[PDB]
């Protein structure tokens, strides 16, 4: 389904943890097609934040928590195809596709997603998201923002 | 330009810490010559560039006229990596990128998140992922 960008790595590596951190990140991506804020939830320190950057930060576990079970109230993520991860300083980069299925609608669209996870001892203190909001509302026809 | 509350305070975070990474935060600096002729030296021939709300531009030349493109329209003012990292062969910058619509002369800060691939110390991609309605709107400027 998930076609391999043209422009994507072809050093093997690049597609794969090489981490503790990378890990606990692409099995975080795993657990993002659960589309369940309380499983992802645990993934996340107390002191956290989330933010899909189109739309508002939240900041603190219940407001990461809550402003994920409401993404999931109107989309499945279907899959989450991560071409490249790295990491530096507790970061971790994720260049990815997640195939959002907006609920209200069934239209699916393959989001390009560049995304940064702050993590300290293992648990999710940042997961910042980079995308364009209007493509995927527009293809989904899915009000977002 | 404002850190982001979440950005790390880890002073390393913002530092480039291998050659590629000083190589991008060059770049990150050198955009604000708003220079394509001058910008497309750190790329390499085979390479690719897209603002990843806009089409990709693949080769050295079509990147080029890309940047010379947008430069049209857009200054870069100013591009602040809060964060930089990189593993096997690419470079991650978080950052805002300070522009001004040059047809409407407003500005907007966009945050964005940057990856870079280089080979050799050149620029063999670059996708920058951010929301382009939030910058069109800000300054005016419909760039899709």
């Amino acid at each position: 389904k998930i076609e391999q960008p043209r422009w994507a790595s072809k050093d093997s590596a690049a597609g794969a943890a090489s981490t503790p951190d990378e890990k606990i990140v692409l099995e975080f991506m795993d657990a993002l097609t659960s589309n369940d804020a309380a499983k992802l939830i645990e993934y996340f320190a107390e002191d956290t934040m989330f933010q899909a950057m189109p739309l508002p930060p939240a900041y603190g576990r219940d407001a990461v928590e809550q402003t994920l079970a409401g993404l999931f109230t109107v989309m499945s993520i279907d899959a989450v195809e991560t071409f490249h991860i790295g990491s530096s300083n507790g970061l971790v980069y994720t260049e990815r596709v997640d195939v959002l299925r907006a609920l209200p609608t069934g239209k699916s669209y393959n989001l390009s997603v560049l995304g940064v996870f702050q993590l300290t001892e293992g648990k999710i203190t940042g997961w910042r998201d980079y995308f364009d909001l209007r493509e995927f509302e527009e293809a989904v026809d899915l009000p977002l923002r």
